């Protein structure tokens, strides 16, 4: 086996993607049971971008102002409400394709699969991670808003993200499916700064385990260290602090490789201080923080869905 | 928009994945119309690996020796034949989920989405490329054989690859859907060498265009060059020769960025001779040859399916 950025299969989420129009504004919705979820900025116009009062704009709006197309079949809107930054369009028909599902607020460092969508039509799927500045580094164009992030455990889709906007820096902001934004971002045309983005320490260590398990082991050295002393070095290279929970979570990988977590910390510390010398690990000249310990175990144990 | 390794949505291929058993041997099949395709090495045992005579082994085999499970529903095998290195199991039921489809022999340098499968169940999807040594650098474990590679154009799935084996080097070999292997590899337990793997020049230039279009433009320089003179440098760094077809194919990207192909060749030549200095392009410290000019235009123009 090699090691790739691997998304979950996207079949169960394709059957939930719908087109939502209002005015000239067409973005993607998510149709679960008899409710279609999308970003509320659908109700905004060219003028209202700097300072929209969404409450006022939604007073001007009725069910018929909302065009839901699932493929060619138009859906009758019989209900509309505002949950934080998402619009909930109650429709006449329950999505027959509705999979078993949950909404989850994921933590910074967690990853998910994005099914990038245009006009309610899936174009593509890729894996990415909730950066520690609560931004995501996705691949989104004009029309992508409403595209969703998700994980699949057992038979159940956990929706964790809905895409709302690109920031000045060309990185992406969105909400969970209760429409609370990840991070400090608002759905306004306003100067907003994503903060310092820091490396996901525990994820890099997952990747080093992945590299070892693939027989890619040059960076392993003769040294160990302490959390406290590794954390001193991490903080210098803008790496997130490693907790004892983080160490506990790397257990399965520790056990499977016979390499103690704190040894691997020593290998990481050396790589940070010395760089890689133009060498590569799992075919990359940089250190990869977008694989969790779970992703590694799934990809390296072979979990199916 | 950013730039990611982006697979096609995998919904239409999930509904085609089935489990094929024979003896202790369980691998994945592909169920199109009333025919289930899988690797013929399913009919082999622990002993027959060094030198199997597949013709002889298939004489010992009858329809009932083949267990096709689509989910929990078992399928009645009423037919079996050997097409090069693939087994064609004629079954009683036409797959109702069968999408519009084609089988294609793709060229070296072309890319596709792999839906990695275990026990007839999709685990994951990722993009990769037919290397110029006709190997692929995938993420496959024990049980993955029968997993397929594909592209989606319009509404039509083009199956291009079926996974058969991992080589000594941990890279992957397989066939098209008429069971002709890509490259010189045989479905035997024998010493087999994948040859020199060379960089896909035209794909790197697609990526440089992608980087520019994302506003990532440091490596652009004041120089131009000729094919002949760029090709002299490529061949030194084990880069595939660039043809005039390759230049023609980079047209849309040339036109969209206002940067002449041969200027970009000069930028590439400099990067090869000087390295990157610890700098990155589209968030990578290496040069990426697994995006075609099409992949870039899809991801950077926003094509849907
Ligand atoms: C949505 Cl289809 C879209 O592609 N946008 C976009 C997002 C949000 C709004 C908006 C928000 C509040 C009130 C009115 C309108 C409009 C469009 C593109 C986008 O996000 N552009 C950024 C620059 C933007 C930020 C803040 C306000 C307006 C625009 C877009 C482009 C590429 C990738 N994702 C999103
Ligand atoms: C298929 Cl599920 C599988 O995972 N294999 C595998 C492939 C081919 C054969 C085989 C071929 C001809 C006759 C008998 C048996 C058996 C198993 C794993 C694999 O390919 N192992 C390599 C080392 C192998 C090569 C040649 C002959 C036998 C084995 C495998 C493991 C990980 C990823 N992909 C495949």
């Amino acid at each position: 086996s090699g090691f790739r950025k691997m998304a979950f299969p996207s079949g169960k989420v394709e059957g939930c993607m719908v087109q939502v129009t209002c005015g000239t504004t067409t973005l993607n919705g998510l149709w679960l049971d008899d409710v279609v979820y999308c970003p509320r900025h659908v109700i905004c116009t060219s003028e209202d971008m700097l300072n929209p009062n969404y409450e006022d704009l939604l007073i001007r709006k009725s069910n018929h102002n909302f065009l839901v197309q699932a493929g060619n079949v138009q859906l009758r809107v019989i209900g509309h409400s505002m949950q934080n930054c998402v619009l909930k369009l109650k429709v006449d028909t329950a999505n027959p394709k509705t999979p078993k599902y949950k909404f989850v607020r994921i933590q910074p460092g967690q990853t998910f699969s994005v099914l990038a969508c245009y006009n309610g039509s899936p174009s593509g799927v890729y894996q990415c991670a909730m950066r520690p500045n609560f931004t995501i580094k996705g691949s989104f164009l004009n029309g992508s808003c409403g595209s969703v992030g998700f994980n699949i455990d057992y038979d159940c889709v956990s929706f964790c993200y809905m895409h709302h906007m690109e920031l000045p820096t060309g990185v992406h902001a969105g909400t969970d499916l209760e429409g609370n934004f990840y991070g400090p971002f608002v759905d306004r045309q306003t100067a907003q700064a994503a903060g310092t983005d820091t490396t996901i320490t525990v994820n890099v260590l997952a990747w080093l385990y992945a590299a070892v398990i693939n027989g890619d082991r040059w960076f392993l050295n003769r040294f160990t260290t302490t959390l406290n002393d590794f954390n001193l070095v991490a903080m210098k290279y803008n790496y997130e602090p490693l907790t004892q929970d983080h160490v506990d979570i790397l257990g399965p990988l520790s056990a499977q490789t016979g390499i103690a977590v704190l040894d691997m910390c020593a290998s990481l510390k050396e790589l940070l201080q010395n760089g890689m010398n133009g060498r590569t690990i799992l075919g990359s000249a940089l250190l990869e923080d977008e694989f969790t310990p779970f992703d590694v175990v799934r990809q390296c144990s072979g979990v199916t869905f």
